[PDB]
């Protein structure tokens, strides 16, 4: 069966699951698939829930554990991502705990004892991975517990662990099939947002489950407005832009900006800061002390702005977040959807505005030089920014593999333009004249030295005689390089030096398709 024959409150537990969603979680209603999910763990079925992050896949074993006799055992993988749930029931008056490498002995000793003691009202209990494979004592005391009918549901956090071909793969996870072996009457939850159909078939493998549901929620956030929008040359013109965004269209809002590194967060915090904004900076290297006291003044509305590297993200779920500006480019879709998808969690209209500059290309691509498919990634996501027709939802859901109506709440499905497909291959052969010419004088031209040639700048040596760039705007032969760039035509080559890896152009595998001197190289340009 599907989703849709369990989205009802028909169940004997139904009326008790919607009571302790508004009073105990101060919950109004669920979002997509949440009942769904609850009701089906309830009837004690084996599911895995795929959905974004912050789009609530922890009620749907923290709400069960609640209307269930006993506890739910948790598996997750970081203790941060445990301290983070204990917070919250805490705070909710809900009975939880976890268990620990740097666990007490007395804690250890009093959760042992809760396990067993049929008065207990403890409803949670998170554990890592490796207390499952490397604690004899835990789980002895899980069989007492499963024997004493006081264990009948398992929650594995993170579930995409399991497999080989999940990129946060965890080897104890491969040890936790023995749960469903051992305890075959105690119901296992699997959560992820980022599932793979051979992922998840492989993750329901190790964990030694069949049958199983797969409840998937669409990632689309139909009140998130997106947009590209180009990234000025002079910082100063970009940093203006933005304050006339947050002091106009933002007045009074929450926000983010989202920077590639560090010293671009501390920097664009200062240059707001000096203008009126009350913007707060968030990296890795800060006191942790500081760390806590920019979130806690941005979640309680006093910083209006985090200027912020990737660091900021992990267990934001501020609900009022308007806009999310990207600063720079993220490295992949993935990362974007995720750090853009931190807006209007509130589900009213909020703003994904990215700023695209040819130069964070080199930037981005040096410092995921090291990742096998990085460059990959980082082209992908240029080529979103490159496009001017398609709807930007349309060019999201190819990347998440969904099937897939935005009304107008992306840049491209306002625009009234029409365009056409512009010839721009000897621009190309013109570019791979400077490159080979270049090599020919044993001379390494980054992409600047390259555009400067192009525009018979730069020195001299690197010009190819009768060679003219045409008069558009500079941001316009950067998008025609850029165009070259991940079609392969060209390609980077880098260095590593001293303290840096620096990117320079050569000619790339596809420029031999132009030894046809019919082929045709095509740009999307409007009419
Ligand atoms: N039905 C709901 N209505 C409103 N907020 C919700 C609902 N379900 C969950 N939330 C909130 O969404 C936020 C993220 O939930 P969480 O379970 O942490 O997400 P995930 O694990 O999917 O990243 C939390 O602040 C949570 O309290
Ligand atoms: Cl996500
Ligand atoms: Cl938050
Ligand atoms: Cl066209
Ligand atoms: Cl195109
Ligand atoms: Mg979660
Ligand atoms: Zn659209």
């Amino acid at each position: 069966s599907s989703p849709a024959a369990w989205n009802k409150e028909d169940f004997p537990w139904s009326g008790k699951v919607k009571d302790i969603l508004q009073n105990v979680f101060k919950l109004e209603k669920f979002r997509p698939l949440q009942l769904e999910t609850i009701n089906v763990t309830m009837a004690g079925k084996e599911v895995f829930l795929v959905m974004p992050t912050g789009g609530g896949k922890s009620l749907c074993y923290q709400l069960p554990a609640l209307c269930s006799d006993g506890f739910t055992l948790v598996i997750c993988p970081l203790i941060s991502l445990m301290e983070d749930q204990l917070m919250v029931l805490k705070q909710l008056g809900i009975s939880a705990t976890m268990l620990n490498a740097s666990s007490s002995k007395e804690h250890v000793k009093w959760v042992h004892a809760e396990m067993v003691n049929k008065n207990s009202e403890l409803k949670l209990i998170y554990v890592t991975p490796e207390k499952i494979a490397k604690s004899k004592m835990f789980m002895s005391r899980l069989e007492k517990a499963y024997e004493a009918r006081r264990f009948t549901r398992i929650a594995v956090d993170e579930v995409h662990c399991c497999s080989q071909w999940g990129h946060d793969f965890r080897p104890d996870y491969k040890a936790l099939g023995i749960l469903k072996r051992q305890f075959p009457n105690a119901s296992l939850i699997g959560l992820t947002a980022t599932a793979t159909n051979h992922v998840l078939t492989d993750a329901q493998k190790i964990l030694c489950i069949e049958k199983c549901f797969t409840f998937t929620a669409s990632f689309n956030r139909p009140n998130l407005y997106y947009e590209v929008r180009q990234k000025p040359s002079n910082t100063e013109d970009f940093i203006e832009d933005i304050v006339k965004l947050i002091n106009g269209r933002y007045k009074g809002q929450s926000g983010i900006i989202y920077c590639f590194s560090q010293k671009d967060s501390e920097q664009v915090t200062v240059s707001l800061q000096n203008l009126g904004i009350h913007a707060g900076a968030y990296h890795a290297n800060l006191e942790p002390e500081d760390k806590t006291t920019v979130h806690r003044k941005w979640s309680a509305n006093e910083i209006q702005v985090v200027v912020a590297t990737v660091a900021f993200g992990m267990g934001i779920d501020k609900p009022d977040v308007r806009f999310v500006i990207h600063h720079s480019m993220s490295k992949s879709m993935e990362n974007y959807y995720q750090e853009s998808g931190r807006a209007g969690r509130d589900d009213m209209k909020a703003d994904c505005i990215l700023y695209y500059g040819f130069g964070d290309i080199f930037r981005i691509s040096s410092m995921v030089v090291m990742e096998n498919v990085g460059q990959q990634k980082l082209y992908e996501m240029v080529s979103y920014c490159q496009n001017i027709s398609k709807c930007r939802r349309v060019l999201m859901a190819q990347h998440f593999d969904e099937v897939w109506a935005c009304n107008k709440m992306c840049d491209n499905c306002c625009k009234d333009s029409a365009f056409e497909r512009k010839n721009i291959t000897e621009y190309c052969r013109d570019l791979i004249k400077i490159l080979k010419q270049a090599e020919e004088l044993n001379e390494k031209l980054t992409p600047l030295k390259l555009i400067d040639s192009w525009m018979g700048k730069g020195a001299a040596k690197l010009r190819v005689a009768g060679v003219v760039a045409p008069t558009l705007p500079r941001e316009d032969l950067e998008k025609i390089i850029a165009h070259f760039l991940i079609q392969q035509y060209l390609k980077e080559d880098y260095s590593f030096t001293a303290y840096a890896t620096i990117s320079y152009l050569k000619i790339g595998p596809k420029a031999n398709l132009l030894n046809n001197e019919a082929h045709a190289i095509t740009m999307q340009v409007t009419k």
